């Protein structure tokens, strides 16, 4: 149960926890989690090889895959898991500081402690909010469409003449992206409704 | 015993249990866990290398493999393995917080509290039966037969005249594609009777 | 020790033991699932480029494996290791269940939940003894010897002309098979010997 | 939560902390351990059959990846990360080594022991950053731009004539190098703010 | 410390020790498993395109490699690890057993069972003595020298006419070689010690 | 933790400690572990496919190989690790032993009891500056310049004429080298320090 474990931990939202991050953020967070490990290993695997085209010129190919897929599907989806990660271990440092602040005291501040805690919490689900958004955008700038291209035609040097050559698994890939952008989407709602009902709450408190 | 603690967990029905879905249902779930595991390293394996057509032209046994396998057994039972655990996550996460509400309040009202429980427990094991029947209808409008194809004939473009080519290993892809559709029945099956056992049992207690 | 808590678990006999089940089972399943992932790692490897046929023909490889091994040997140990192991997890799943029901109770009848533990428990080890006995009568049926072959000779399509192949390592394998068929016998006279030593403990106590 | 454990003890700054080096720090340097992995599992990954020369020659691939790449990014990357690293866990074994005395002393003084503590926690903080920056002018001198290169030319013995050839990937190495040298710079910059904040509290204490 | 709990565990030697089965032969066993693994994994690795026969015919390469090396000196070291280990397992789970025995009587005899423990432990040390000479009789069988050979002339079928062809690293496989008999030998010597020994104490109790 | 405490252990130094084995010996030891497992990893890595030499002959480059490198660096520096790292065991499994025979006491001995302990450890610390010495020698004899070679000239059976031929990355596998020579100076310095400075607390306490 450690793995499930660390990756409630990237979703832990500590204390002060509104019902939506702890039961939704953090099983749609594992669930993103689980089909990126499933599309790196089988379905994108070595993406390399498995990009052929019709050459015999040495290096066409290298290049051609490089023109037309600058950064990987997985890559994106790996660099924003691990960037969406961050503020969540930012915060769960910071609340074992404030617990060891707490130790060591022992060996009105308590409640300075707690908003400082509240309102940390707030900004790094707004940060993870916008890490999301900004992901969102750069998939949508990198590639338009939700499928995968099947065909390209590749002119690029070191390669002679035009060359059209085949993505390795077009539906799959279409699959999987649907997949984890519809994991993204919820994500983004989730954390908007989060920040909004933690300012409702707020809001209430007072 | 940490993964059979955790596939437990995947199929840990909480407090409200039949004894149909801790004893039956956990060990059928791993039981399918355990074949998918061999299947996918062993038996299909990479399964694109292992696709040959007789071919010289470079491409065509890619866009062969694609028309004929869009997605692989492989990949369609590990995405219902992670699609039938989510609902059970759902669980989890919820009696845990439900849990750490019970403790922050100790730091009616119950009965409440276990009803709440016991109403999103049944969602939950409905969820994951129509979660089942859907993977099931999908393999069937995909791959109607059970057993798996040996030869097929290709035209699609860039392969010049139609070729004909082969599958790796009928037999064993064959064989365990029934012992996984088999699980998924006797999943299915079980989730039925759980939910109609438990309908009784709501209506014995009134 | 996780490794060996499990496999202990595999043949766990819970509370009902005959001093063959705990010391002698558990050990010779431990050997066999040592020796399978010995085999399985090592000797058949991949079993699949280890296979040369001397044709130039493209997907005659393929065939001709495939029509003297429709089912690897590590396939169905594998298999047989699985179904082995599924009626100690039923027995296990249903102990965790009483015990939790006996903790549900805390929070004449345990006579009758140890008869019914005690039922359970020959039931399951009667249905271990079936599917070992399956399983060596499946190995006689599409493995007649011991050993493995080193030459068969191939006419099926496409293969234009029959042609002469070989087995990548048979001593290996036939000594690997030799050990697991061992195991599997002496697994099936302890399974024997277990239900009758069962049996005349009930009768005795009687 | 081992992995988490482990990395943060290499960033532990034991008993006497500034609220930088556990929070900031320690998360600064498990998303450069993160992004380290991910690039040399996927981006860079074998780096070797990926640089593709136009020669039939043999061996010349070989010298000419070896004279414009001497050590690989990744290389260079995990080298900083033990010597990095080292420090940290001198720290570590040094308070073991002290809580350990104080045990068998058990089975002033006290005053002189955390200011040795203190002192070999500064000096560690020190080494840590100049091993920073001296890895950072490392980077700059075998690698004066931030962007990888993607056409090569190449005359070195044995190729025949000069031959231009490409390196796998330059997009995402670029990414993934941009992204290192970032976490690089905030980690020297957090010494620094952690070795001034460390020398003001000393003389706030004096 | 799982790993070395498990590896003390199989020379656990139980509660009647000579201190020479707990500190030497554990230690021994330990190294022995160390070397085996690096060996296994890197000197002779797959083993089998390491072998290289000068030969165009597809088939020739396996049949003179199988000609010569039946089984690998890997394959032969750990298979002798797994039956050496397996009394070790049979005396851990009788131990475990007569611990429950005992147990479920809480829930003469005594001096009873300690004999039986001290039996059956004399017993498996002589049935793992046994093992080892067995194994080093086989080696010294199948494998007369201790160096490995360099070259080998092959006239089997399907090779048409006599060709010579050479073995991978004979170096290191002779230094591993060399390593293993002596680890194999110290453990004979040690076991025929811990043997006598345990019968002049037993002697001496009388 | 567990991979730390094990290397921890293999320097543990157990209670007679002069803080420089639990200290500075420790954390030495554990970076060259890391060191020795990147080099093993990365820059060696297969270290038999990297080597490319200018000969169509098959099995010219498997001899050619072997001539000039007879045993790799990592295989040394791997059975160096092994051979150190007995001792640390050896002293741990005696402590064990020793508590053991403590506590079955239990269910001026003493004084000898830490006499002994003591002189096991400083005779174990001797047996592993024994062991670094004769490494560091052999290493001089088999490879006397620290810089790993670029080019060499083969003419053994089978190759026709005399062929040039290039080893992999002879910067990086340089840089290595390097480092775990310095790693085993330092090694080595600390064990004689730690020699000397036990013999004269020996000395102090009569």
């Amino acid at each position: 149960m450690n793995s499930t474990g660390l990756y409630t931990l990237l979703s832990g939202v500590n204390r002060h926890s509104t019902a939506i991050g702890r039961v939704w953020l953090s099983v749609i967070f594992i669930f993103r989690i689980m089909v990126l490990v499933v599309a790196a290993e089988s379905v994108w695997g070595d993406e390399k090889s498995s990009f052929i085209c019709n050459t015999l010129q040495p290096g066409c190919n290298s290049v051609c895959y490089d023109q037309f897929f600058p950064i990987s599907h997985v890559r994106l989806w790996s660099l924003q898991l691990i960037l969406v990660s961050t503020p969540a271990l930012l915060v769960a440092m910071h609340v074992a500081h404030q617990q060891h602040i707490e130790k060591k005291m022992l060996r009105r501040h308590k409640v300075h402690i707690s908003g400082t805690l509240w309102w940390t919490y707030v900004i790094s689900v707004v940060f993870r909010l916008l890490f999301e958004a900004v992901f969102m955008y750069v998939f949508y700038l990198l590639y338009p469409g939700y499928a995968m291209v099947r065909l390209v035609k590749c002119d690029v040097y070191p390669c002679p003449n035009t060359v059209d050559c085949f993505v390795s698994r077009p539906t799959e890939k279409t699959v999987f992206t649907v997949f984890m952008l519809a994991a993204s989407g919820i994500c983004i709602i989730l954390n908007v409704a989060e920040v909004v009902y933690l300012i409702i709450r707020a809001c209430a408190r007072r």
